[PDB]
C-alpha cells in the first residue's frame, strides 16, 4: 500500500525532499554567495513545480534568506500608493459590477446571436466575445464562464457523428485561445500583465509611458491579428475552410438560431442593476482612450491647464466607487435599507491582493541577488557573451520564456524572467521596453497543455479533448503568435515607444 | 410616500448632501489652506458617521486632493514589506486554521465546564474564554461564536422569571465587554492595535521596542485587572455579590453541569485537524513569550550570535505557513490528493487587507496637511496652549478619545486623532509613546451603544438588552478602564518604556 500512498501524498513529498536535498550547497560551502542560491533554487522550484501556492512560495525569500545573515537592504523612494494601484482598484470594481449581475452572459449571448449562424462565423463570434470579454474580466473567469453556453449550444446545434466531436473540439479550443488572447489587450487582463506593470513602475518610476492608452493602443493591433489569423486556423485544422460558404436559410440553421434566441431569453429581461452597470461601464470605456491615443490626437481630455485633473487612477476610481454606493436592491420592514450594488466583502474577492504578495516575493530575491556575489557570479558568464546583437538576443528570450510557460503558471515565469531580463537589458545599453514587451506578450503564450494556464485546464476539463490535438493546434497558434509579436515589435512599436534610442529613465 | 423614501436611502442622501454643501469653502476661498480642509472634513465625515466603508472613504484622499493642486510628495526609506506584516500573516493563519476546524469551540467549552457551575463563576468563566479565545482571534468573530452557546446555556439553565432574564442580560454584557478587553491583549488582537502598531512603525522605523512580546507584557496586567473589575461590577449591578456563595451539589447545579457536558459532547470527538492545530497553536504560544520578556530574561530563545534567526516574523510564519501543507483530508478515486489544512481562498478572506488600505489614506491626508498652510493654520492654536503639564494633554487626549468611540467605529476614530496626537507629542518635546498608549488602549473602551463597534452590535441584535441598562453598565467598565490604564502608564508602563526620557528614535 506504500505506492498507492506515496502517489497520493506527492506534494508534500517533494516540498520536503525540495527543501532537504540542496542542504549540500550550503552547509559545505558556509558561502553567502551558494547560501543566496539555494534560496533561489527553492523558490524557483516551488514557483514552477506549483508544490505551494505562489503567495506561500513568494513570502519565502523574507523567512528564509535572513537566517543566512542575508537581510532586505537598501531605500526606495515609493512614497505611498502609486498611479496603478488605483488604476486595478477601479478596474476590479468594474470587473466586480459585470460579474455579480450576470451582464458578461448578456453580452456575449448578444454577439454569439448577432455574428450568425454559419459554424465558422460561430466560432468567430464565440472567439470575439471571449476575447472582449477577457479584456476586461479575467480570463478563468471568462473561460469558466463562457464554457458553459458554447457547450449548450453545440450540445443544441448538434441535437438537430463525428462532426460534432469535430465542432465541440474546435469550439472548446478557441474559448481556451481566445480568453488568453483577449487577455493580452489591456493591462487589467492578465496576471502577466500586472506583474510587468508593478515591476517596470518600481524599477523605472521616471518612466511613465506605460498606462491604459497606450498599452491598448500598442497591443489592440497585434491581439487582432493574432485573433484572426488563430481562428482561421483553428477553422482549418479541424472543419474544412470553404471560402464559398463565408460569401436563403437552411432547417439546421433556424434551428440554431432558435436555440440561441431561446436561450437569450432564458437569460431573462435586462434589469435596472445591469444598465446602470452598463452605462458606468461604457463611460469608462470612454475617458480612458481619448485621453493620450498614441495615433490620434485627442483633445477632448486632458485639456485643463490644472495638474492631475486627468489621468487614469481619477477617471477610474472617480467612477468605480460609484458602484459602491448606487442603489440597486431595497430592503417585513427589512430595516428599510438600500443595497449598494458593489458590497466591501464581495471586492475583497476577484482581486489580485495576491500578485502584490508575488512580485513583493520577487523584489526580495531579486535584492537578495544584489549583495554578497551571486549577483557577479552570474554576470562574469556574460563576458563571454554580449557579442550576440539585440534582436537575436531578443528572439532567444522569447523563446524560453514561450518553452518555459507552457509547462509552469503564467505569473511564476514572468516574476522568475522579468528581474533577470532588466539588469541584461540594462547591460547592454538598449531600452529596457524593447525587451520586456515581446517577453511580457509572449509569456501568456502558453497554448500547449491543461497545466500551462487555468484556461486551458478549465477547457480540458470538459474531458472532450486530447493532448495531441491540443498540442497541435496549440504550435501553430504559438508560431502565429510569436511572429505577430516579432512583426510588430519590428514595425509599428518602436516608433511609438522609442525602442531604438536609449532613454533617460534608464540608468547609466 | 416622501417620508419613507427619505427614510429608506439616507445613505445616497446623506453622501450627497456632504458632498455638494461643504463646496463653499473652496470656491469662496480659492486657496489651497480651504481645499485641504475640505478634503479633511469629509473624509472625517464618512468615516465617522459609515456612509461609505471605511476602506473607500480612505481611497477618497488619493483621488479628490490631486483635482484641488494637492498631490502626494516627500518620500520614504520603506524598502519593502515590514516586520509587522510577516507578524500578521502568521497570526492571521492560525486564526484561520483555529477557526474553521471549530478549535475554539472545544476550547471556550472546556474552559466554561471546567471554571465551575457557581453563576457567578459561570459568567467569570465566559468571560475568561471569551478574551482568551479574543487576544488571537477577532473580537466580530469570537462575540458571534460564543454568544449562541452562552444562549443556549442559559436557555438550559433556566429551564430547569426575570431571574432568568437578569442573567441572561449579565452574560450577554459580559460577553460583549470580554471580546473587547481581550482585544487589548494583544497586537493582532483588534483592528485598532494594527493601526497604531502600523502607523508607529511607519513614522518612526527606528523604534523597534514595539513587537509582540513587549505589547504582551505591557498589556496583560492592565487587561486582567480590567477584567476582573468589570465581571465584579457587571456581577454587583445585575445580581447580588454573595460572598458567602463564592466561599454539596444542589438539583440546579447538577442539571446544569449535565447541560454544560452534553453540549460538550454534542461538539463531538476531537479530530486529527483539531488536534494538530492546537499543537502548532501551542508552539506558537512559545517562541513569541520567552524570547524577549520585559521582566524575566529570557535566554532560551535569540541566544543565537546569527542576526535574524531569532524574531517574530520569523517565528511567525516559519511554523504559520506549515498550515499550507500539513496533511489534513485526503481524497470514486477524487483526484487521490490531500488537503493543505489551509486553502489560499480561505486566507483571502479573514485577513485585514482593509485595514491596509484605511492606513494608507491616514496616511495620505495626513501628507495632504504638511504643506499648503493647513497645518500651520493648526498649529498656531497650540501657541496659546502648551503651558499644560503632559498628564493633562495625556487626560483630555484620553477622554476625548473614549468620548468619540462611543458613536464611531474604533479603526475610524484612532486613524482620525493618531496622525494628529503624533505631532503635538513631538511639539511638547515628550515621548510619544507616553501620548499614544493611552490613547490607543482607551480607544477600545466604547462600552456604551451597539453602534460603537461590531460586538456590541452583534450582542444587542439576540434583542435581550435595553439601551439604558448597557449604558449604565458600559460607564462602570469605562471609568474602570481608564482608571486602570491611568494607573498603568503611571506605575509599570514608564520603567519597561522609557516615557520620562525623550527617545532618540523621535525627531528633534
Ligand atoms: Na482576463
Ligand atoms: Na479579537
Amino acid at each position: 500500500k506504500f505506492f498507492s500512498y506515496i502517489l497520493v501524498y506527492r506534494r508534500f513529498l517533494f516540498v520536503v525532499f525540495t527543501v532537504l536535498v540542496l542542504l549540500p550547497l550550503p552547509i559545505v560551502l558556509h558561502t553567502k554567495e551558494a547560501e543566496c542560491a539555494y534560496t533561489l533554487f527553492v523558490v524557483a522550484t516551488f514557483w514552477l513545480t506549483e508544490a505551494l501556492p505562489l503567495s506561500v512560495t513568494a513570502l519565502l525569500p523574507s523567512l528564509m534568506l535572513p537566517m543566512f545573515g542575508i537581510m532586505p537592504s537598501k531605500k526606495v523612494a515609493s512614497a505611498y500608493f502609486k498611479d496603478f494601484h488605483l488604476l486595478l482598484i477601479g478596474v476590479i470594481c468594474l470587473a466586480t459590477s459585470i460579474e455579480k449581475w450576470n451582464l458578461h452572459k448578456r453580452i456575449a449571448l448578444k454577439m454569439v446571436m448577432m455574428v450568425g449562424v454559419n459554424p465558422a462565423w460561430l466560432t468567430l463570434g464565440f472567439m470575439s466575445s471571449t476575447a472582449f470579454l477577457s479584456m476586461w474580466l479575467s480570463n478563468t473567469s471568462t473561460a469558466a464562464m463562457v464554457m458553459p453556453i458554447a457547450e449548450a449550444v453545440v450540445q443544441q446545434i448538434i441535437n438537430a457523428t463525428k462532426k460534432g466531436h469535430v465542432t465541440r473540439k474546435l469550439t472548446c479550443l478557441c474559448i481556451a485561445y481566445s480568453s488568453t488572447i483577449g487577455g493580452l489587450t489591456t493591462i487589467t487582463g492578465t496576471s502577466t500583465n500586472l506583474i510587468f506593470a508593478e515591476y517596470f513602475n518600481t524599477r523605472y518610476p521616471d518612466c511613465r509611458c506605460l498606462n491604459f492608452g497606450s498599452w491598448f493602443t500598442f497591443s489592440f493591433p497585434a491581439a487582432l491579428i493574432i485573433l484572426l489569423l488563430s481562428w482561421i486556423w483553428l477553422q482549418w485544422l479541424f472543419l474544412g475552410f470553404n471560402f464559398k460558404e463565408m460569401f436563403t436559410k437552411t432547417v439546421q440553421q433556424k434551428a440554431c438560431a432558435e436555440v440561441i434566441k431561446q436561450e437569450y431569453q432564458k437569460l431573462g429581461p435586462i434589469r435596472y442593476q445591469e444598465i446602470v452597470t452598463l452605462v458606468l461601464f461604457i463611460i469608462m470605456a470612454l475617458l480612458w482612450f481619448s485621453r493620450d491615443p498614441g495615433f490620434v490626437p485627442g483633445w477632448s481630455a486632458l485639456f485643463s491647464e490644472y495638474p492631475g485633473f486627468a489621468t487614469d487612477s481619477t477617471v477610474a476610481l472617480l467612477i468605480g466607487l460609484l458602484f459602491f454606493l448606487i442603489p440597486a436592491k431595497t430592503l417585513e420592514i427589512v430595516a428599510f435599507d438600500y443595497s449598494p450594488l458593489i458590497t466591501w466583502k464581495e471586492f475583497q474577492s476577484f482581486m489580485p491582493w495576491d500578485i502584490a504578495i508575488l512580485v513583493g516575493g520577487g523584489f526580495a530575491l531579486a535584492d537578495g541577488c544584489e549583495e554578497s556575489g551571486l549577483s557577479k557570479w552570474i554576470g562574469n558568464k556574460l563576458s563571454p557573451l554580449g557579442s550576440l546583437p539585440a534582436w537575436l538576443i531578443i528572439l532567444i528570450s522569447s523563446l524560453m520564456v514561450t518553452s518555459l510557460t507552457e509547462v509552469a503558471s503564467n505569473p511564476a515565469t514572468i516574476t522568475l524572467f522579468l528581474p533577470i531580463l532588466s539588469p541584461l537589458a540594462e547591460a547592454i545599453h538598449v531600452n529596457p521596453l524593447y525587451i520586456l514587451i515581446p517577453s511580457t506578450l509572449c509569456t501568456s503564450f502558453a497554448f500547449l497543455l491543461p497545466v500551462a494556464n487555468p484556461p486551458n485546464a478549465i477547457v480540458f476539463s470538459y474531458g472532450h479533448l486530447k493532448v495531441i490535438d491540443m498540442v497541435k493546434a496549440g504550435l501553430g497558434v504559438n508560431i502565429v503568435g510569436v511572429a505577430v509579436v516579432m512583426l510588430g515589435i519590428c514595425t509599428w512599436i518602436v516608433p511609438m515607444f522609442d525602442l531604438y534610442t536609449y532613454p533617460s529613465w534608464a540608468p547609466a
